[PDB]
């Protein structure tokens, strides 16, 4: 195809990963491909933490195209912190490469045990420029500016456990990934891939909610008050002292998420947010839903939403395209 494709690998049906390389000798890494952030980083050989020793590491000395920056930098994620300095080298994604600014992480201890538990080496942000630390132009925009792709856009077709692999496609929209109408939602900020949707779940309704499409989050998140009201009398159980909700797997009262705009309507059935714990009798399940409050009431449409819906991230048109993902390729 005319486009750039990076294969997405499924990992336990909740997170997915893809590979990319740094250096002219193309040192390989496994990344969370993250529309929810906007910085690229890789752990350095100069990182000597226990976590780093389990990872693929970046050695600048083995790359002839490496150029020094050294500006100190600290990334603060919700989970925790990685710190290091900026560096510039050739970044290769699929069959395209470009000189790019990224973070060499030298310290990983403030990001444990998350980092060691996970199978990524680093994170490759895919958000907008103002979301990045150090104001780094997004890779896809740069690739567009350099006429290495036709459009400044990328698309996610998520993998499903041994049924099909997935693709991050850079440069154009491929009809093989979706069926039915492809609908566009204008961004309400050039920051996250964030759009405005009315959110209906059951008895509760929130008009014009902020919805962030986030491939770097494996849950759906919901405002805490909304989540409370959502589950009342639904035979869902809050686990004491933990943030988890648990239910019988055959619970017919489990509601379907409904997100609507003037342009389209998207729904998410229990099938996409039920996690099976033990399939004894009626079955014990856990909701893949997290209560979480932002200054503005916000839904985070993470991987479960994207597993049902093929999504298009269009820099040129400042919008998110949504369509029903094909069940198989
Ligand atoms: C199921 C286990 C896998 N996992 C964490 C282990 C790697 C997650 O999917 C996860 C990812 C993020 C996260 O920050 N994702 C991002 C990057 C990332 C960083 C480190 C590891 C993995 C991914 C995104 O960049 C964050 N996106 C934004 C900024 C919009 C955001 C902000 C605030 C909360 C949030 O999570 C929904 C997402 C946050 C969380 N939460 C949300 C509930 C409370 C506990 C922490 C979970």
């Amino acid at each position: 195809s005319s486009n750039d494709n990076i294969e997405l690998v499924d990992f336990q049906n909740i997170m997915f990963y893809g590979d990319a390389e740094v250096g002219d000798n193309q040192q390989p890494f496994t990344f969370i491909l993250d529309t929810g952030s906007a910085n690229l980083w890789v752990p350095s050989v100069k990182c000597t933490t226990a976590g780093c020793l389990t990872k693929h590491l970046y050695d600048s000395s083995k790359s002839r195209t490496y150029e020094k920056d050294g500006t100190k930098v600290e990334m603060n994620y919700v989970s925790g912190t990685v710190s290091g300095f900026f560096s510039k080298d050739l970044v290769t994604v699929g069959n395209l490469s470009l000189p790019y600014k990224f973070i060499e992480v030298i310290d990983t201890n403030g990001f444990e045990p998350t980092y060691t538990a996970s199978t990524f080496d680093g994170i490759l942000g895919l958000g907008w420029k103002d979301l990045s630390i150090g104001s780094v132009d997004p890779i896809v925009v740069e690739l567009k500016n350099q006429n290495k792709i036709e459009n400044a856009l990328f698309t996610f077709y998520l993998p499903v456990h041994d049924k099909h692999t997935g693709f991050l496609t850079i440069g154009g929209i491929e009809e093989r990934f979706y069926e039915g109408p492809l609908t566009y939602e204008k961004l309400n900020h050039d920051l996250y891939w964030q759009i405005t949707l009315d959110a209906h779940v059951g008895n509760i309704m929130l008009e014009k909610a902020n919805c962030i499409v986030d491939s770097g989050t494996s849950a759906i998140t919901v405002p805490t008050d909304f989540l409370n009201k959502m589950l009342q009398n639904l035979d869902v159980i809050k686990v004491p002292f933990l943030p988890f909700y648990v239910t019988l797997c055959n619970n017919s009262k489990l509601p379907t998420f409904e997100f609507t705009s003037e342009n389209g309507k998207y729904t998410l059935e229990p099938e996409y947010y039920l996690q099976h714990i033990e399939d004894v009798g009626p079955g014990l399940c856990m909701l893949n839903i997290i209560g979480l409050d932002f200054p503005v009431p916000t839904f985070i449409l993470g991987d479960p939403f994207m597993r049902k819906y093929f999504t298009v991230f269009d820099y040129d048109n400042h919008s998110v395209g949504i369509a029903l993902a094909k069940k198989n390729l």
